[PDB]
């Protein structure tokens, strides 16, 4: 058997039992309702300037409380789009652009022309307006293939912000430094929200007290739910005891739950999160079995057993592979039960199909390993994409979503372009990150490898090539979000967020997640 030593879960049992102080919760909830209405009337406030209406929305979003005003914010942005009036300053133009695009409104990038010379190059004279540069920078990340008028925005705004940063007052200085490390659009929502509330807004001299309080109270209250969900999931995982039965598998239920929190954090997605975290944990095991344990023979049998998908096959499997197999079979049988109530069990199959698919590809992966085969990039991707596990997760995220319909699942089943881009981003960056290690273990069928061999190029060029793939992928994800959308935006976000997570997790080529996990599931925002 392969020699392995995954680090035991560094979390212990801190998340095993969480008792919600009902009083505090009802206390928090009660004021939040009040603060919610105050904020609402703030948005419905008439006679506001564009600049100001945009900042109010920008702030509410960064504070992570915008999920309470989806309609109001939509109408306000909608009307702004329709009245499409060109604002004269870089700062408002960039924010106006970003906010609309993120919401699907295909505002024209024409708005940025007045800010550049004849050769569509940004006017250097702008280099002295930090706020304008910051918003341009944040805006340059939501561009699509049709926005080549913004092909310099990123480099232009970056070089100057770096140059101006050191002498800026706080928290602005922190905000700029952070943005240069993590743009807003490609970051994990709750993660970016915790930072803004605590590190920026709270230290903002001009801060709106009603909003800040609202933001802190809401974040902390929601955290109670998350802490509550994680507690449940921790028992579930503990009461499976793979930690003992399957000593080869990792113990990362907490890390998985975090991933889930990145896809969606709102309370309505509570059940969704719990179903989704179970699949990630499970598939986590399967990977370990293929990646470091099972034998070509066993694996072969395992894959076959998964395709047939029926209890009886258990016998055909080794002892340990039976634990996995049955667990998996029961998991999906549970989803069906959970979905019985609302008669949405007919969809679970879509996820099962994704499972069988990923298992097949895992098997191919091992075969190419044994044969020592190095396929051409195209052949690699055809197998390697599914093993990012993204088709599986994306599909699974819909299960708990009470509004997902057969149509939604059918759209997803055809590998829509937005989904393909998200999967590629995961593949491309994971391959760039784990090239070294996998290279050592002798895995000749690794993306960067196939690339190098395929195009007869250096490890560098191969990684550069992959970067453009990911860049193109983002531009596609951004386009996918533009209206008219194939399905409801509600089902696009989970995909967008899956891409955001991978970017945040490999920001610098493990965990990484600790800090975040601590900031989101352990420490509360001190009010
Ligand atoms: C696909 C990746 C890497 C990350 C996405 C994050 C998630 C949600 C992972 C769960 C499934 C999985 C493939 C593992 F746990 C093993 O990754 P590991 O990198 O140890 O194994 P391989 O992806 O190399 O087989
Ligand atoms: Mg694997
Ligand atoms: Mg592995
Ligand atoms: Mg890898």
């Amino acid at each position: 058997r392969p020699v392995a030593d995954f680090s035991p879960s560094l979390w212990g049992d801190q998340f095993l039992s969480f008792s919600i102080k009902n009083q505090v919760a009802e206390k928090y909830a009660k004021e939040i309702e009040a603060l919610k209405e105050q904020t609402r009337n703030m948005l419905l406030a008439t006679g506001m300037k564009l600049a100001d209406t945009l900042n109010l929305i920008d702030t509410i979003e960064r504070l992570g409380i915008s999920y309470h005003f989806e309609k109001e914010i939509d109408d306000i942005l909608d009307q702004i789009y329709n009245q499409n009036s060109n604002c004269n300053d870089l700062c408002t133009s960039a924010l106006q652009f970003r906010l609309l695009r993120q919401h699907g409104f295909n505002i024209s990038p024409e708005i940025f022309s007045k800010f550049q010379d004849e050769n569509g190059k940004f006017k250097e004279s702008l280099a002295s307006d930090v706020l304008g540069l910051l918003n341009l920078y944040e805006a340059s990340h939501v561009r699509t293939h049709a926005d080549d008028i913004l092909e310099d925005a990123l480099a232009f705004s970056t070089i100057h912000l770096e140059s101006a940063a050191p002498h800026l007052k706080s928290p602005l200085r922190e905000q700029v430094t952070h943005a240069l490390e993590q743009c807003l659009h490609k970051g994990v929502p709750r993660v970016e929200t915790r930072f803004f509330i605590s590190s920026i807004y709270d230290k903002e001299q001009s801060k709106n007290n009603v909003l800040l309080r609202f933001a802190k109270l809401d974040f902390n209250l929601l955290q109670m739910l998350h802490k509550q969900e994680l507690a449940q999931v921790s028992r579930w995982w503990k009461d499976l005891d793979f930690v003992t039965t399957l000593p080869y598998a990792r113990d990362r239920v907490v890390e998985c739950y975090f991933w889930t929190l990145g896809v969606y954090f709102e309370p309505q997605y509570s059940q969704a999160r719990v179903m989704l975290v179970k699949t990630i944990s499970m598939i986590s095991i399967v990977d370990d079995t293929f990646d470091a344990y099972g034998t070509v023979k066993e694996l072969e049998a395992y894959t076959d057993a998964i395709q047939r998908w029926d209890i009886n096959e258990i016998d055909r499997l080794p002892d340990y592979m039976k634990i996995s197999y049955k667990a998996i079979l029961d998991l999906y049988k549970d989803y069906e039960k959970e979905l019985s109530s609302a008669g949405r069990s007919h969809i679970v199959c879509h996820a099962i199909e994704r499972m069988k698919e990923i298992v097949r590809n895992y098997n191919v992966e091992s075969t190419w390993f044994i044969e020592g085969y190095t396929p051409p990039v195209s052949e690699y991707l055809s197998n390697a994409l599914a093993t990012t596990t993204y088709y599986l997760l994306a599909t699974t995220s819909y299960l708990g979503m009470k509004s997902a319909t057969e149509q939604d699942f059918e759209w997803l089943s055809k590998n829509p372009k937005i989904l393909e881009a998200s999967v590629i981003i995961c593949r491309v960056i994971d391959d760039t990150a784990t090239y070294e290690v996998e290279k050592s273990r002798g895995q000749i069928a690794t993306g960067i490898e196939c690339c190098m061999r395929d195009y007869g190029i250096s490890t560098k060029e191969a990684m550069a090539k992959f970067q453009n793939m990911a860049e193109t992928a983002w531009k596609d994800i951004n386009e996918g979000l533009l209206r008219p959308t194939p399905v409801s935006t509600e089902f696009l976000t989970p995909i967008l967020n899956l891409a955001r997570i991978i970017e945040v997790t490999y920001i610098h080529n493990e965990k990484v997640l600790k800090p975040h996990i601590i900031n989101l599931l352990v420490d509360s925002i001190k009010i």
